[PDB]
């Protein structure tokens, strides 16, 4: 399948070069597949999601996305237009109020709910969560994502936009699950984007279209950003039997565009998510 002039995230992650705007992926497009988006809520409404987004569980008096940033990161998992997975289900779980803030122990919990939650949906060819989210180092948020990916689903998170090492922040630290960096158009690193040993992969993370509350479309960046991408690939992966859960992160990396990335600090991975879709 081809989408001509797709954001220039969708045409990287299935491009060996920059600079191109087709979107190139196997039909199957994740069919089968399940997101789970741990963010600000999801509007299923948008004819963007064509019925494939619903909300599965809030923290909060709603479970509306007062916010946008939710549905953005959804929207480039599996929207038809903006999204990596164009035939997956999103499961959003509302773990951040509509400041786009969260207590880590909402947080915690949202992940043991996604844990237990899988056995309640139709998954047949996997589980992904998407952690568009983060703050400062906690064992017990990266334990939640660690059982979290423990327990079958592949769990991105992104690994921050501190501009520093990620070793200092949760759940970009916890070295069992995915953590995400942000790069550019034009393969640089984000300036924003987190860096070190930690980070597994980096995804398109600056100037993202995708969809946003209203019913409309805006433009945003950050590592926030970067997590769906992976998060979607993962879902596409998965459905086409490439990889499981346990292994999508490993598989991203090995099948990854190679030392394209500019500005990439000295110890931290030179990966480019890529579909490595021939068609």
């Amino acid at each position: 399948a081809a989408q001509t002039n797709a954001p220039w995230g969708l045409a990287r992650i299935s491009s060996t070069s920059p600079g191109t705007s087709t979107y190139y992926y196997d039909e199957s497009a994740g069919q089968g597949s399940c997101v789970y988006v741990i963010d600000t809520g999801i509007e299923a409404s948008h004819p963007e999601f064509e019925g494939r987004a619903q909300m599965v569980k809030t923290y909060y008096y709603s479970s509306r996305d007062g916010n946008g940033h939710g549905t953005h990161c959804a929207g480039t998992v599996g929207s038809r237009t903006y999204g990596v997975a164009k035939k997956t289900q999103l499961f959003g779980v509302k773990v951040l109020d509509d400041n786009g803030s969260g207590q880590y122990s909402t947080i915690i919990a949202g992940m043991d709910f996604v844990a237990s939650d899988k056995n309640n949906r139709n998954c047949p060819k996997g589980v992904v969560a998407s952690l568009s989210l983060g703050g400062g180092y906690s064992s017990s948020v990266n334990s939640a994502a660690a059982r979290l990916q423990s327990s079958g689903v592949m769990v991105a998170v992104a690994a921050g936009n501190n501009n520093a090492d990620a070793r200092n922040y949760s759940p970009a630290s916890e070295p069992s699950v995915c953590t995400v960096g942000a790069s550019d158009r034009y393969d640089r690193r984000s300036s924003f984007s987190n860096y070190g040993s930690v980070l597994d992969i980096f995804g398109p993370g600056t100037s993202i279209l995708s969809t946003w509350i209203g019913g409309s479309t805006r433009s945003i960046s950050g590592t926030s950003m970067a997590t769906p991408h992976v998060a979607g690939l993962a879902a596409y992966l998965m459905t086409l039997g490439k990889t499981t859960a346990a292994s999508a992160c490993r598989y991203i990396a090995d099948t990854a565009n190679k030392g394209d990335l500019s500005n990439i600090p000295f110890g931290t991975v030179n990966l480019l998510a890529y579909n490595n879709y021939q068609a």
